[PDB]
């Protein structure tokens, strides 16, 4: 069966079983089946960050559990979600119901369950900033877990869904913590013209994904995983000696000296916006983004992200590191791996 349908990159690569787990007894059976007969399992979401570079030996399962639950504190909303829920349209009822809070994070793809792996962020705001905790299944023992957002590990694009917990556990449900004392944050790029006592929740709602709509493709229209690459953190000296060379650099320092810069624009500054490997090529608008402009393969994707890799490596000595999941028949592999 065809995982197409199953990933925004639009990749067509197949798997043994693919299953829709509806709630979570569901899932927990989809697993012990297919873990009894020797198969890998993988959960999904929407399948929005992962990369499939051959065939799955295994069991894909699609989680679909949904439901949201909305308990009253003085102080805040809290929100149990269930896994299967999409994001976009959580952050759309949570303002259509008076909780704002989700606005920044406006129109990324993807489930709930799958939005604490990798601490999504846009606008100035990551899930670190509204996750309470984070409910799992211990898979291999049928275990229900309880992580609070501390105990998650939260870091730029990491959490520790990538690390210690990856395939023990599947997500079932999300907390979400919003302050019923509504605070706007608008300190990333055109949020900074908007006033912080006029505005209301859903102009940041507008002008979030106005930024979004302009720079980034539609994986309706051209496959992609979003951000390809992490933006990189360099050294004090390293972000100093480019920025010496390259004033104009994008470059977003730390509190401990060192900076982050932006891989898409080093990208961009080695020219390769619309540069195509086969059906694969670099988003013209946002050249982080790579797409899924003409039935590309999945090695054609692996070609192009080793290309960009290498060629802002020679011009900028920094080394690009995905933030895509490349998934191959038995598993999760290594992505940086794969691209050298
Ligand atoms: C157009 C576009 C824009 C994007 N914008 C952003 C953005 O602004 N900010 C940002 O941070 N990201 C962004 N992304 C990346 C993406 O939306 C996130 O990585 C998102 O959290 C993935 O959701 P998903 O449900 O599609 O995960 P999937 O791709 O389905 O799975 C992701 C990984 O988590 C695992 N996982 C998925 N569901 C579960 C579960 N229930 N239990 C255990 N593991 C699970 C999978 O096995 C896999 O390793 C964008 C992507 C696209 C296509
Ligand atoms: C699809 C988006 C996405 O996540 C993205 C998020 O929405 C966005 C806003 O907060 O910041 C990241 O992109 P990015 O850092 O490129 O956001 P941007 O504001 O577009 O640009 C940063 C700097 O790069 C420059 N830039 C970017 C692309 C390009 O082709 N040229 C260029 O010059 C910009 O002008 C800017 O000064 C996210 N990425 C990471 C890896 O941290 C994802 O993870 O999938």
């Amino acid at each position: 069966h065809s995982l197409k349908p199953w990933n925004t990159f639009g990749i067509d690569h197949n798997a043994q079983h693919i299953v829709c787990a509806e709630d979570e007894q569901q899932l927990l059976n989809a697993w012990q089946y297919a873990t009894a007969e020797g198969q890998p399992v993988l959960i999904l979401g929407e399948g929005s960050n992962v990369l499939f570079l051959e065939d799955y030996r295994g069991t894909v399962i699609i989680n679909r559990i949904k439901g949201i639950e909305i308990h009253d504190e003085p102080d805040a909303w809290y929100l149990h979600v269930g896994a299967g829920e999409n994001w976009h349209r959580l952050v759309k009822y949570t303002l259509q119901e008076g909780m704002p809070g989700l606005e920044n994070l406006a129109l990324i793809p993807g489930c709930v369950g799958s939005s604490p792996i990798q601490n999504i962020g846009a606008y100035g705001v990551e899930l670190q900033r509204v996750c309470a905790y984070v409910d799992s299944v211990e898979l291999a023992t049928g275990k229900q877990v309880r992580l609070t957002a501390k105990e998650c590990r939260f870091g730029y694009r990491d959490s520790i869904f990538k690390h210690e917990y990856q395939d023990r556990f599947a997500i079932v449900a999300v907390g979400l913590r919003l302050p019923k004392e509504w605070q706007p944050v608008l300190t990333y790029g055109d949020l900074t013209r908007l006033d912080p006592t006029t505005v209301t929740p859903q102009q940041v709602f507008n002008a979030v994904c106005h930024m979004r709509t302009t720079k980034l493709p539609d994986p309706k229209v051209n496959g992609n995983a979003g951000s390809f690459f992490k933006n990189p953190v360099v050294s004090a000296e390293t972000a100093k000696a480019l920025l010496s060379q390259f004033p104009t650099a994008p470059n977003y320092p730390q509190a401990d000296g060192s900076v982050k810069l932006a891989a898409g624009w080093l990208i961009d500054q080695c020219q390769l916006k619309g540069m195509q490997i086969g059906g694969a090529a670099v988003h013209r608008q946002q050249a982080l983004v790579l797409i899924n402009e003409d039935n590309a393969k999945s090695e054609d994707v692996v070609q192009l992200a080793h290309h960009v890799r290498q060629k802002v490596g020679e011009k900028f000595n920094v080394w690009l590191e995905p933030e895509v999941r490349f998934i191959g028949a038995s598993g999760e592999v290594s992505a940086v791996e794969t691209i050298s």
